[PDB]
């Protein structure tokens, strides 16, 4: 729960929750048309901020990828885990180890916006990047 | 438009002879693991090597080529072979190759060089090809 690691945080673009910290890149920007591999920009946008909470020595990253409700539900959990799990990458090989990494899919099922309209779901399909308070 | 140079480095890459080119093969199971196009931060390497070894000896064009099996849908599975060249393709662009160099096909479940019948032999049909053509 340190203090300095916040002004990190925030200057890294991270936003207050309960939970702790988080931060958020929808799926068309970390991926474009790939499935699970992150674009090179998407990619070196993630090291930078890998390394700037590494250097803040924060304790714990977790990585939870979301998709919105269209198509099938396993595949739509599948596909999110594998989309967390390539963000985590971007952070183990900035050089945190995977024991202070959790990875989640969350699939559907918990959205930030509606899925009725095209926009709502492309809000819905992205990877969280959580930092926990405790 | 080939040398002795260039074939000294494509051997010990690892490719082999082709009709009018050189291959080297590797399966979707080393490269992208349980991934859909990402590959394995090991692969990517070994790839990014490679590149740069055919980068040195100024190799002037690349394709790719990637392949599945025959189970699930066949729309998808051309789609995931088209990705999953494009993401070989990517390792080349980043370790210098021009765009303009580089050809990626995906060939779905098209060319098979195993039976399918097998979990083994559909794991070998998952696959990228790199070519280096002869002209």
């Amino acid at each position: 729960l340190s203090a300095e690691q916040i002004a990190v945080l925030q200057e890294q673009g991270f936003e207050l929750r309960d939970e702790g910290l988080e931060f958020g890149m929808s799926s068309k920007v970390l991926f474009g048309n790939n499935l699970d591999r992150l674009n090179p920009d998407s990619r070196n946008t993630l090291t930078k901020i890998a390394r700037a909470l590494l250097a803040v020595d924060i304790d714990k990253v977790r990585l939870e990828g979301h998709t919105d409700n269209y198509g099938d539900e396993g595949y739509n959990q599948k596909l999110s885990e594998r989309r967390a799990e390539s963000v985590a990458a971007v952070f183990r090989e900035a050089g945190m180890p995977a024991a202070n990494i959790e990875v989640r899919g969350l699939g559907m099922s918990k959205p930030v916006a509606d899925n009725k309209t095209r926009a709502g779901r492309s809000e819905n399909r992205r990877v969280a990047i959580i930092v926990p308070a405790e």
